[PDB]
Parts: structure tokens; C-alpha cells; sequence
């Protein structure tokens, strides 16, 4: 699916990033179990929606645009694993399968209702903090 | 997605049906808000799927396959509807179409999860009942899929003897403690059911009949 399949690549980008390793179609491609054909198809899409751009260099600098939809995701991402572990008890080892998936089809509202009821929203389950909760309007 | 498509299709075959309507691919057109043709097109796929048959009135008839997987898309689906009005507290205004998306993620381990952690799971907000609650588990699932690289513990449901010519191993079972409800730490590895201390390393026969569930 065009945009959900744009929202993953942005979500890896973004993820390399917060782990200090450099977007790279190549890392993308490794990390996504695809091949660069495709990843290269995809970035050129997504080029093409100005959400990102290979910059000289070759490396993946996503655009302001596609930072703040690469966050969004991320942020859905998050809320999804704390709503997982924390209240359904989503047994741990398959807490971020299900998170890759609903990340897509969780809405703006829902992350906001979550972070009412969540007790806390600093990090997930994994360690890393979750993002854009200022921009959520929460 | 296709398989989306298809679990969408479904589902909506099922609302139909429950509210007393002749699942008419006009109808079923209209509610996905798509056109006749596309309907027509992805209705061959689904029957060439064997999930769908366009009856003698030109009704959609889910096969057994179809309507087994119609139910669990609605019972996803009304099971995200109480995760959202009970624990998330979503405007019930909005419910309906997160649920719509939320059907085609929800894992069947996340919905026996949320019967157990919801107050009341025998209706939707919006009154329907949420159906295949049994098929869910709240039988079970045979040894050898639900055998993991990894142990974890679970509870016999049915071990099958009926069906066993390979009768060497029941007193092993015996021995073990292992029966009816007995929490066997499972593993795959072949897959051994250990309880009671020991260990039964089961043979592909045993494997395939005994289920665990959860």
C-alpha cells in the first residue's frame, strides 16, 4: 500500500537515526528484507512527494515534511506498544510486530485518548522515548 | 491490500446477513461505496478462493472457509470496538471506522487478551454480539503449530488417544503427569512436552494430534 508502505520506510529512517546509524538505501534495503530495486522505487516515490531526498552524498535526508509524518508514525508506533504492554498485557516478545502494524491504522484521537490514559508516555516499552507528542497536541 | 479486501468483503457480507439483508453485490457496492465491476471482479477472486459463491438468486454465499473467516474479521473488529469505547474511551462517534482498520491488524492473541481484560465482551457498543468467541479459544491449537523455538507453558486441551495407532508413549504421558489441563512447558526442538519434571519428546503422530491451547 503506497502510504503505509511510505510510513515504514520513514519509520526505519527514523529508527536508524535514533540508533546513530546513517540512512542508507542499502541499510534500509538490509533492515526492510528488500531489494534495492524496490527500496530505490520506493525513495523515488517518495522523492517525488517531497518526504525525503538522497542527498549528494547518497545518504537518506528526510525532508521537514517527511520528519513530521516519520515522527507521527513513530509516535502511533509508541502509544500502540504502551497501550500493548501496559493495558491489554500483550505478551512482550510480539509487543512490536503488532506495533508495526497498527502504528498504520491508529488516528491522531486515539493517541490522544491514550496518553490520557496511559500513566506515562516518556519512553516505550523498548527504551526509546516517544516523539511528537507536542505536535499530537498532548 | 487483497487479503484486506477480501476480510473486508467478508465482513461486510456478514453485516448484511445480520441485519436480514440479501447479500446482493448492488448492495454490498453501495455499502463499500466501490462500483459494481470492482465488486464483481474481486467477488470472482474470492470464489476462485473458494470463500464466496454467487447463488442461484445471485445472493453471495460465504462457503464454510468464507464465513469462518468472516467471523473472526466481525470478531476483531466488535473486540477493537470495546478496546475503544471501554478502555480508550474514543468518541463513539468515531468507533466505528477505527474499528473498520483495526479488524485487519488486531492478532488473535491481542483478542483473547481483550476478552480477558474486558468487563463484558458478549456485545459491541452498538449491540450486536461479537461472534466466534469459541473458535477463538474463549479445541486449541495442535502441538506441532503451536510449537516454538522458544519454551512456554501451556495448558492440554485434548490429547487424542482415539485417534492414535502409535501407543508406546501414553504411559510416558502418564508418568509425566501430563493429561487433561495440564500445563505443559512446550518447546520445538522435535517438540517435547515437559511437566511434572520430565520430558516427552513426541513423535510426529502425537505432535500433530495433542492441542494446546491458551
Amino acid at each position: 500500500d503506497l502510504v503505509d508502505t511510505t510510513e515504514m520506510y520513514l519509520r526505519t529512517i527514523y529508527e536508524l537515526e535514533e540508533e546513530g546509524v546513517t540512512p542508507l538505501r542499502a541499510r534500509i534495503a538490509e533492515r526492510l528484507e528488500q531489494s534495492g530495486p524496490t527500496v530505490s522505487q520506493t525513495v523515488a516515490r517518495m522523492e517525488r512527494d517531497g518526504l525525503v531526498v538522497v542527498a549528494s552524498d547518497r545518504s537518506l535526508q528526510m525532508t521537514p515534511t517527511g520528519r513530521t509524518l516519520a515522527t507521527a508514525v513513530m509516535r502511533k508506533h509508541r502509544l500502540a506498544e504502551r497501550l500493548l504492554t501496559d493495558i491489554i498485557g500483550l505478551d512482550i516478545n510480539k509487543v512490536h510486530d503488532e506495533a508495526c502494524r497498527w502504528e498504520h491504522v491508529m488516528s491522531d484521537e486515539v493517541e490522544r485518548r491514550l496518553v490520557k490514559v496511559l500513566k506515562d508516555v516518556s519512553r516505550s516499552p523498548f527504551g526509546n522515548p516517544i516523539p511528537g507528542l507536542d505536535e499530537l497536541g498532548v
